[PDB]
C-alpha cells in the first residue's frame, strides 16, 4: 500500500501476474516493464538472459521502485540470482513463491507434479531442483516452447491448441496430479489443460495447476503483511522496449 | 568474386538466403550476423524493427563490407529504406528481387498471387504495393505467424503443422497460382504448402512457389555480373547477438 513496486516481463505475458496482483488490491503504485522488443526470452541462451534481467534493473533505478517483482518465469530461473546481487532492493521471482505454494497445498512428496515451461526454463531446472530440495520425488517437467506463441496470437481455444497440448503432451508417461503453470503465458489455456487431461485420462476432476501470479501474491500478503482489498484505485505506469500503444492495447486485453 | 559481403537476418532464417547464396558459388567472403538475441522481428512493431535495421549497419561498421544482403523479409518490408539513406554501401533486401521473379515468370498479369510472410511483412503491404505497381491484379495476403516458431522447433511435418496450414489457409477464398514464401523461414516447408493446395483443391500440379533467396541470387547475378561457380571455398563467418556457437550449430542444419 505505501510501497512503490517494479514489474518486470520479457512482454505482455506478465500481464497474468499483474492481474492477480491487482485483483488482490495490496498495491498502490505500480511500474510494468515489458521487454517486448526482444521477447521472446524462453527460446534464448543463458547469457543472454542473464544480461537481459540486468538491463532490466536499469530501467527501473530512476522509478525509484522499493520492490521488484521478476514476473517472467524465464527471466526468474535465470537471471534472479544475478540481479539479486546487483540489487539494493529486494526482487521476487515466481519460482519460489510457487514452491511455497507446491509445499503448502500438496502434502503428498510423491504425488506426480509436472513442470511446465519455457524451453530456457525447463532446461535450467529451476523448478526439480527447488522442488527435490523440498523432499518431492516424482516431478516430471516438459518445455511447451509454443504455448507462448499460440497464446500470443490469442489461439486459447480450437484444433490447433488440442493438436499442440497433443504434440506435447501424448509423449508423457505418468499422469499428473499437479501441473505447474511456470509460464506467465500459461494461465490463459489453464482450463484446456485441465480439460486435456480429464478428456484424455478419463478423470473426473482435473489435475491441481499451480498460477505463478497467484502463488507470489500470496508470498508478497504474508512477508509485507499487505492488506487486502486496500488499495482499490491504484496508479499503474506501462513501460515497454518496444511500442508502448503496442503493449497498453494487450493490457486491456490480459487485464479484462 | 571479389566483394566482401555481409548478410543480414534477424536470427537463422536467413541461413534459407545463405543456402541460395552458396549454391551459385558467387561469392568468396560472406559475414553473417543474425541478431538471435531479439528474434522474432516479425511479431513487433515498426519502429522498434526500423530501429533494429539500423543497428544492423552498426554491427557491420567494422567490417568494411562493400554490400549488405538483407535476408531478412522482416526488415527487408520496414527497415530498407531507411537503412539505404544511412549507408555509402548498396542494401539489397529479398523483396524487390522477387518482384523480378514474378514478373520474370509471371506473365499473366491476373494470375491469383499469394503473398506470405510475417505479421509485420503483411501489415507493411511492401509486397502488395510492388506488385500492384508492376500491373499485377490479382494480389492477395496472409500473415502466417506461427509457421516462423514451428519451423524454428524443426517442426516441418506432421499433423501439429498440417493443422497450423488449416488454420492459416481454410479462410482462403481465391486458390492461388503463385505464393511468395515472403519470409526467410517457409522454403523449409515449401513442399508442404504446394502438398497442401493440391490436396484441399484437387490441383493436379502445385502453385508456383518465389523463393526469396534464389531472387536474390538471380538478381545480384545481373546486377554485378558475378560469374556462377567462380568462388569454389569461400570464407564464411557467423556472428549473433545471441550465443554465436547455438547460431553456427543450425547453420548446419539450414545448409545441409
Ligand atoms: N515470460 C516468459 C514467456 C515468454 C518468453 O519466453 O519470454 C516466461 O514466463 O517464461
Ligand atoms: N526473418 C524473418 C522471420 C523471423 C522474424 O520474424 O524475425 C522474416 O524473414 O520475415
Amino acid at each position: 500500500s505505501h510501497m512503490k513496486i517494479g514489474v518486470f516481463d520479457s512482454g505482455v505475458g506478465g500481464f497474468s501476474v499483474l492481474k492477480s496482483l491487482l485483483k488482490a488490491q495490496i498495491f498502490d503504485k505500480i511500474i510494468y516493464y515489458g521487454d517486448s522488443a526482444r521477447v521472446p526470452y524462453g527460446t534464448k541462451d543463458p547469457t543472454t538472459i542473464k544480461q537481459f534481467g540486468l538491463e532490466a534493473l536499469d530501467f527501473f533505478k530512476p522509478h525509484k521502485i522499493e520492490l521488484l517483482i521478476v514476473a517472467c518465469n524465464t527471466a526468474s530461473a535465470l537471471a534472479l540470482e544475478e540481479m539479486q546481487k546487483h540489487s539494493k532492493i529486494p526482487i521476487v521471482g515466481v519460482i519460489e513463491p510457487s514452491i511455497l505454494a507446491i509445499k503448502q497445498q500438496v502434502k503428498d512428496k510423491n504425488a506426480p507434479i509436472l513442470v511446465l515451461g519455457t524451453k530456457a526454463t525447463i532446461q535450467s531446472n529451476a523448478y526439480d531442483n527447488a522442488l527435490k530440495q523440498q523432499g518431492y520425488l516424482n516431478v516430471s517437467h516438459l518445455a511447451t516452447s509454443l504455448f507462448v506463441p499460440l497464446i500470443e496470437e490469442n489461439i486459447l481455444e480450437g484444433e490447433l491448441l488440442e493438436t499442440c497440448m497433443r504434440y506435447y503432451f501424448t509423449p508423457l508417461e505418468i499422469l499428473p496430479e499437479v501441473v505447474i503453470l511456470g509460464c506467465t503465458h500459461f494461465p490463459l489455456i489453464a482450463q484446456k489443460i485441465e480439460g486435456y487431461f480429464m478428456e484424455h485420462f478419463a478423470l473426473s476432476t482435473p489435475p491441481l495447476l499451480i498460477h505463478s501470479g497467484d502463488a507470489i501474491v500470496e508470498y508478497l500478503q504474508q512477508k509485507y503483511t499487505l492488506k487486502k482489498n486496500a488499495c482499490t484505485f491504484p496508479k499503474v505506469e506501462f513501460h515497454a522496449s518496444g511500442d508502448v500503444v503496442w503493449l497498453e492495447k494487450q493490457a486491456k486485453e490480459w487485464l479484462k
